[PDB]
């Protein structure tokens, strides 16, 4: 699943935030 301008986007979806860190998106366990 996850590309790096992607994760940026889910560090994005990071204030997408269950997770700080939880993964988001250095965070990520995708692709």
């Amino acid at each position: 699943i996850c590309e790096e301008p992607t994760c940026r986007n889910r560090t994005r979806h990071l204030p997408l935030q269950f997770s700080r860190t939880g993964p988001l998106c250095p965070a990520c366990m995708k692709a």
